[PDB]
């Protein structure tokens, strides 16, 4: 024991004061609208925070380690100086989590749980070791599905504390497909953005499932459980799961569902707030459009109009750099930030749409979505901006 | 040459009649919408049929080669008792068209090419060798993205012969990220539904691509091709491109779109007609669901009142086995079939949709989606009953 789990509050680490707060314990943040895309990778300051529980707190950093056991032939225990002598990997990658845009959800029909606006979204450079690495360390080769010993998932433990579990700790898995392919770069970070992974993001240690919900990426790893059928923890099975609209808390049947993994096609604005004065003249419309699996993103589109005509706005990741979409130098994994000057005289709706790879488009209205959880708002965004 | 692709069309194989014929010459045909649903593996005789050019004929079937050239080591030439002694695999894919449902999407705003309705698809049992069992033999690894030699995209090149290329072959390609990944299941195909492959669809030997469209799937292959670049071949950079509504035929720039693979999110009702007579009482609305990349089909809707309400329809794919999305079970490159039984008193619109385990939805109006081409109309399907 190098870590615990806290069960209660009083030794939360700081945030920078101009977050927006939606829920203070646990912490539960994300960065104004308006500092989300002033740069391609977002500042850890400034990475929007989610949290189920208490942060962990380190009393000792050697003698932490990440357990490895279940289906496995010599169940290994991990220090973190294991994990460092690994082959070091930069992944660049997008945690958008599922909770994004719920509020605007919730306006047109309540939705329990924390609100969210447009910035529950970051774009991070995670650095640490290949899962497939790690996994491969134990006897188990990487591109395969199903062991001799019964193996098919991956579970990801957490030290941390939640209500929800009882006081347990927070849990997810993965296919072991997914864990033992290096392609799909599920990494065990140790670093984000250069520096030493922060409490808040999980230090010393935290899984980062790219294309994938945030919900995945498990911060504080306690251990790496390999098993036979998926995890039955609380937030794979009773949460981070799309209902239909018919779907309400008396109707609920949460197997009725499988659990959320990869993500749909999202954009929105962030230069401007829903409802904003301007003078008249040039407006910038900036923002971001992301979609999970890896798929990036082919357009996005503007309108002035209430979407009878569209004009396409430009597309970019790393400045300089010109954005590609199914592409080596594009970064599959991240977000797509995206820009148009428009022109106004008068008072004006504009709306953004954005349309990935696979050519799959955003719901026209929230309503076709709407959804028990809350999650994946991926409505068209509208905003309105007023003659001040 | 043990293989000749004709410059006319005097020597073309026979078709089942049943066929609907959208051109005769090249032969270009989709089985009747009521036969395509009937069975989860389509038989041979009603899987659709697309063809740029006359179909190639083989004289001599030893002496028939594939040659591996390009940005590779030693440039061998592969025969087909080769390709038969490399590990075979039998991978359960589904190819749709790009071109699947135009028709509905030219009524509104005419489209030049050919008409097809809702069955440019089909579901087939596809023998043959890993494309990355190939290319290993040729001493590239699998798992590359790129080698020393500047290789990154592989090239097929077929030995048919197309107006579009002022006589010469269709060709598609693919990165060799997804070429050299033996999960991504790129098939050198020599057996379909299992029997070997006909000259309709490739014989002696096709591509398969998973989870991209159709189009990539080149048949009649003379050559693979390893290359630095993508294939600039007609029909990846002037043709099977997704552009938005606003782009025609004064307007357009082929090079402001990247070249379509992966697909969205797509269904459509096959058991009853657009605009069909029924006799009051239950009638049976069964269809497809498919996405592209690998995703499932999480969930099938089917409303009776112009989409305020919409209700589950069930989901299949083997007969028996219950079919689940985003499983080891599952067959991720294949259809869904789905089905409804509904109580019709009165006239009355029918509306299905799907929703994609990644939770892609599908567009309301083709309007939003209506591009020049044609192509990768995903429309919610709507059909009316009628009481006769
Ligand atoms: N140990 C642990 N405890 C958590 O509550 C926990 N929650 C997260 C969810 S649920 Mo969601 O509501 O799909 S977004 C999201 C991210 C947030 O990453 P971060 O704080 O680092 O921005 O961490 C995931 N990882 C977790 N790990
Ligand atoms: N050699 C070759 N010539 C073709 O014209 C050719 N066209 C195809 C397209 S273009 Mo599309 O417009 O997206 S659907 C489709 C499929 C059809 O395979 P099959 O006919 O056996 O169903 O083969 C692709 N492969 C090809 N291979
Ligand atoms: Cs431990
Ligand atoms: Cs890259
Ligand atoms: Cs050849
Ligand atoms: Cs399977």
């Amino acid at each position: 024991p190098g870590i615990r789990g806290p069960s209660e509050y009083s030794q939360e680490p700081p945030r920078h004061p101009s977050l927006k707060v939606n829920a203070k314990e646990p912490f539960n943040a994300e960065p104004p609208r308006s500092a989300l895309v002033s740069s391609y990778v977002t500042p850890v300051d400034l990475f929007y925070k989610r949290n189920h529980g208490p942060i962990p707190i380190v009393d000792h950093l050697q003698s932490y380690s990440v357990t490895l056991t279940g289906l496995i032939q010599n169940p290994r225990k991990l220090f973190i100086k294991d994990i460092r002598s690994l082959p070091k990997y930069n992944v660049t990658a997008t945690l958008q989590c599922a909770g994004n845009r719920r509020t605007a959800m919730s306006k047109v029909r309540n939705v329990r749980g924390v609100g969210w606006d447009v910035s529950a979204i970051g774009n991070a450079v995670w650095g640490g070791a290949k899962l497939a690495d790690v996994l491969e360390l134990v006897g188990i080769p990487k591109l395969t599905a199903s062991t001799n010993l019964g193996a098919r998932h991956v579970e990801f433990v957490s030290v941390d504390r939640c209500k929800e579990e009882n006081g347990g700790p927070y849990k997810a898995s993965i296919t072991l497909s997914q864990a033992t392919n290096p392609e799909a770069d599920v990494l065990l970070a140790y670093e984000m953005n250069g520096e030493t992974l922060n409490r808040d993001h999980g230090f010393p240690l935290r899984v980062v499932v790219p294309g994938v919900i945030g919900a995945r990426s498990v911060k504080w790893l306690d251990s790496i459980n390999v098993i036979a059928e998926e995890s039955q923890g609380f937030f794979m099975q009773k949460d981070y799961k799309m209902f239909p609209p018919s779907v309400n808390w008396d109707n609920i049947n949460w197997s009725s569902r499988r659990p959320q993994m990869d993500f749909p096609v999202q954009s929105a604005i962030c230069s401007v707030e829903d409802v904003q004065m301007v003078k008249p003249g040039k407006v910038s419309i900036k923002g971001y459009a992301v979609s999970g699996g890896g798929r990036g993103i082919e357009r996005v589109d503007i309108s002035l109009d209430g979407g009878k005509n569209w004009v396409e706005a430009s597309r970019t990741q790393e400045p300089g750099k010109q954005y590609i979409s199914e592409h080596s130098s594009s970064d599959k994994w991240a977000w797509v930030l995206f820009e148009a000057t428009i022109d106004v005289s008068q008072t004006t709706e504009v709306i953004a749409k954005a349309v990935d790879s696979a050519a799959n488009v955003q719901p026209e209205n929230v309503e076709s979505v709407w959804n028990l959880r809350g999650v994946l708002n991926t409505s068209w965004h509208r905003v309105l901006l007023r003659l001040g």
